[PDB]
């Protein structure tokens, strides 16, 4: 059949849309078709569609969502010898292929940047019970930042960043690390409604470098993930297992970098 | 149970939300959704689209003009695989189709700029546009019957950005961006040139994607009911599946103006 199942958290976040293009770009060349499963549109309580999809007889699965459990994977895919690869919000056990990006180092770079701009009181805005990759950004951030950090939990979404703004306005913080660019966009909107300026009132740094970063005002300083390349590499490694099932388990980490734009400024 | 869905590209939030609408129906009925981003088949012969359209599925959703009627007739009709067309794929009589009112949308954008007192306006849009998009221009020009300039550019954020130098050379005051992505491009470019919205240019977009609420100023635009377009499309297809003799059904959905803060009366 030459079918690959792709399970992502959503397709509305430009991050996961570009992941899919990355994958599609590799699959097209080999006449594989992409079965799309974004978990957000499975509205059942116990992910009935996901559990039924993971049991289809496809040639391989890309798993980027933590909603597929290690137990499920063992009883369906390892038991049936259906190759798969994990990334992003799906944590690797270590007996599979996986492609990570360097979340820990990204958090370090974000911290280093706010320190270079002399911010001493900062907020990190992130979801509760965060996926491990996301948690690593906070961990990397706190590995090098030794001044006052406050955590605000909010939904991993534009509405989430928006709904965090009232709490931020009650604090003494001057710099904000938004754990993804969508949160940062939410911040922008909420801060604008409050008549607060960026970066004059708040310095903000995002994460991902989605295309919209250059179209918001001011352009958003962020940590770039190589998402197109993550999608290409992920598909490439999966098709390699499909063609030689017994190859060794491979786990690569792709690098990240700071993209400085106009959304931070030195504390004056 | 499989449905092939052919869209121009999923990186446009419009198409992401369409797919979400489709999925709200398909997932509950346990269908598999095969995605094809038509944009990414850059082969001379569109060999991937041919490969895909020849697959044995239960049905196709076709929102791309890159699948010709000939290809459909010879492949889908001849094999009795049901399908439905929408958006950039023009409907004929002998197929199901869900439209949105592109002509009226264009008229609504024009009426808004007219109410906002703009006399010299520009429309920013792609060359050889899909028919549904072309209709927006037709609608808009039904109202602005003179003093409309057309700037042709790619249907994307970078396209809108690229168009700003040409805009700056005109005396226009109001701009209709044929989609929100082009409008976001205009924002970036006009910021770079030191121009303000709406103080120097009033801008109206098209689609009402999520991001309209998060740009500065929030973008006035023509909303397409895109989730519901997704739902209705998937419903009509499954209806044809369980009743293949069904008369063809061709249902145009409504649009409307969402007024935010990217236009102002010309002073
Ligand atoms: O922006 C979406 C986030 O959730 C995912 O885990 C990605 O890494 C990305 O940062
Ligand atoms: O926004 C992408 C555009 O191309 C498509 O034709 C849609 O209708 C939308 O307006």
């Amino acid at each position: 059949s030459k079918t690959i199942g792709v399970i992502v958290p959503d397709i509305t976040n430009p991050f996961f849309a570009q992941l899919i293009r990355g994958i599609e770009s590799v699959l097209y060349k080999e006449n594989f078709i992409l079965i799309l499963c974004n978990a957000d549109q499975d509205v059942t309580r116990e992910h009935e569609y996901l559990t039924e999809l993971i049991r289809r007889s496809v040639d391989g699965f890309v798993i980027a969502s933590s909603e597929i459990s290690n137990q499920t994977i063992n009883e369906t895919l390892r038991a049936k010898k259906i190759p798969f690869i994990v990334l992003d919000q799906k944590k690797a056990e270590g007996f599979s292929d996986a492609v990570l990006t360097d979340d820990y180092r990204g958090g370090q770079l974000a911290a280093k940047h706010l320190q270079e701009q002399r911010h001493e009181q900062v907020i990190v805005v992130m979801p509760p019970h965060a996926p491990v990759n996301i948690q690593q950004r906070l961990k990397g951030f706190c590995s090098v930042y030794t001044e006052k950090v406050q955590l605000i939990e909010t939904e991993l979404s534009k509405t989430g960043g928006y709904q965090a703004v009232p709490e931020i306005l009650k604090t003494e913080s001057t710099g904000i690390f938004a754990i993804n660019d969508e949160i940062a966009f939410g911040l922008y909107r909420g801060l604008a409604e409050a008549g607060k300026k960026i970066p004059e009132d708040y310095s903000i740094i995002g994460y991902d470098n989605v295309d919209m970063c250059e179209y918001v005002s001011p352009p958003l300083t962020t940590i770039a993930q190589p998402v197109f390349q993550l999608g290409q590499t992920t598909a490439t490694l999966l098709l390699e297992r499909i063609h030689q099932p017994a190859k060794d388990w491979e786990e690569q980490t792709l690098p990240v970098q700071l993209i400085e734009r106009f959304s931070t400024a030195p504390l004056k």
